[PDB]
């Protein structure tokens, strides 16, 4: 169903700054002309990459408050311009960080609204496979959970059957080759991971598996490879014993026995809330830091 038309991206908007990355495409500011309204349009490279699992996703389920909503797109041929609302209030995680005042009542009603949403997106079927917080933004700085999006579904995918159909993990007969079965199993939990990164950064100010940008990628695929990454000392003396337990297996080592989005928002963390810290967290400070160790140690998955 996709596509060409008359009517092309610019006649009906105006191109501005790179806002971000890309691998394989190009985030950028842009204005749509009529109303002078401000969106963000991702160009993907058709020879690069393929659009086609990512725009559906959005299409369908962009609806969701708190994922990013896709708000217009386009082929002339070459690429493919995707607009999606632009994110005034900045990186989530960078965000918060500077937040000197913070509290785990507070960063419980954050990941809350993560999980829930990553729940949903899971029982229909489709994973992320990139979760990494630059991904996650803030449409506004309202600061308000509400102003959360998760963002960039470049390399998420739907499930489909071995006949290329839709499928939920629910429904189980109609086939889908076994590998599948498998790679769904695991990057539905390796989102879970991520999130495991997110609150264990979130709690402390330092990510658990390395301390800045410079460190070696076998160093940190090393203290991976192990995890008992450390719940205990430094920052994590005036912290919670329930938000530890409740990192501890987000961030488990077997994608098995570590844990489901269904089963975090079970967690007595994040349901139990109101029986939590109202007051700040001791936290090292070093948002830059943390930023280029979280880079350190995608790629060194990813590479
Ligand atoms: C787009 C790229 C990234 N990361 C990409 N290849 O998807 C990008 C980068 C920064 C910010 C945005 C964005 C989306 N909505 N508001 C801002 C998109
Ligand atoms: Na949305």
């Amino acid at each position: 169903q996709l596509h060409r038309n008359s009517i092309q991206f610019t006649d009906g908007y105006e191109v501005k700054e790179d806002i971000g990355v890309g691998s394989y495409s190009v985030c950028k500011r842009c204005i749509h002309k009529a109303t002078n309204m401000e969106f963000a349009v991702k160009i993907i490279d058709k020879s690069k990459r393929d659009p086609t699992e990512e725009i559906e996703i959005l299409l369908r389920y962009g609806q969701h408050p708190n994922i990013i909503t896709l708000k217009d797109v386009y082929d002339d041929g070459k690429y493919v311009y995707v607009v999606m609302e632009l994110m005034k209030g900045g990186e989530l995680l960078d965000k918060i960080l500077r937040q000197k005042f913070f509290s785990e009542r507070e960063a419980s009603a954050v990941l809350f609204t993560i999980t829930k949403t990553v729940e949903y997106l899971h029982a229909q079927g489709v994973v992320h496979r990139d979760l990494k917080p630059s991904n996650i933004l803030y449409v506004d700085e309202s600061g308000n959970p509400e102003s959360i999006r998760i963002c960039d579904f470049g390399f998420a995918k739907q499930l489909r059957a071995e006949n290329g159909l839709l499928m939920t993990p629910c429904y189980t007969a109609n086939f889908v080759a076994p590998e599948v079965l498998e790679r769904q199993g695991y990057d539905a939990a390796c989102d879970i991971w991520s999130l495991g990164v997110l609150l264990y950064t979130m709690l402390t100010g330092y990510t658990p598996f390395a301390n800045g940008p410079d460190d070696t990628p076998e160093e940190i695929l090393a203290r991976i490879g192990s995890g008992k990454f450390s719940l205990s000392g430094g920052y994590w003396n005036s912290v919670s014993d329930t938000a530890k337990d409740l990192v501890s297996k987000m961030l488990h080592v077997d994608p098995h026995q570590r844990l489901t989005a269904a089963l975090v928002l079970r967690h007595p963390w994040i349901v139990h809330w109101d029986q939590l810290p109202q007051y700040q967290l001791n936290r090292q400070d070093a948002p830059h830091l943390v930023k280029g160790a979280m880079a350190a140690t995608y790629s060194a998955l990813n590479r």
